[PDB]
DNA sequence: AACAGTAGCACGCTGTGTATATAATAGTGTGTTGTACAGCACAACTGCGC
């Protein structure tokens, strides 16, 4: 082994207590997006950390893009710092993780097919819909998507050890179905 | 007759469908409910006439 999974999204929610004028939103800001017949939100993003954040006339707000928990808290900081300074009367609250997306390689070729008839009731996979097997973790709850070269995509968890535990869990699996 | 330029065709490369998680929230679609409108031979009935 020696593989730890590298993260490569956060997403997140925050809520800023009050009610927000969109179009004064994308107005204001300096780097928005805004149009009510595609999507209801003001796309906000900002250069450091490179994140992307959808902002809702409730006042609640999703925070995406970012690689690290750290940044995420850092990023959403900042977002709700640039809706006070546009005028409302906004408040960094519940910030919470609510998914993180990993992945690495094995550096060896998997027998989908194989992994598939033997994991069964926890494997999907149809080729000629996706060409990676979508392998349902039960504990931790995650899901992996397999793919044939060796690259692994982990996803569905709300803390950074379950996507270390899936992978731990999972390797030995590989290896039983690797091709050289 | 030869050379240069322009147009057309073919090939290669880049971008967007499929799949995973996860939050946000008002809309859109579907289903259900309510209201309104549109071959014998003999056996029995029944029907007609006295």
């Amino acid at each position: 082994s020696g593989i730890v999974p590298t993260l490569q999204n956060i997403v997140a929610t925050v809520t800023l207590g009050c009610r927000l004028d969109l179009k004064t939103v994308a107005l204001h800001a300096r780097n928005a997006e805004y149009n009510p017949k595609r999507f209801a939100a003001v796309i906000m993003r900002i250069r450091e950390p490179k994140t992307t954040a959808l902002i809702f006339a409730s006042g609640k707000m999703v925070v995406t893009g970012a690689k690290s928990e750290d940044d995420s808290k850092l990023a959403s900081r900042k977002y709700a710092r640039i809706i006070q300074k546009i005028g409302f009367a906004a408040k960094f609250t519940d910030f919470k993780i609510q998914n993180i997306v990993g992945s690495c390689d094995v550096k060896f070729p998997i027998r989908l097919e194989g992994l598939a008839f033997s994991h069964g009731t926890f494997s999907s996979y149809e080729p000629e819909l996706f060409p990676g097997l979508i392998y349902r973790m039960v504990k931790p709850k995650i899901v992996l998507l397999i793919f044939v070269s060796g690259k692994i995509v982990l996803t569905g968890a709300k803390q950074r050890e379950e996507i270390y535990q899936a992978f731990e869990a999972i390797y030995p699996v590989l290896s039983e179905f690797r091709k050289m």
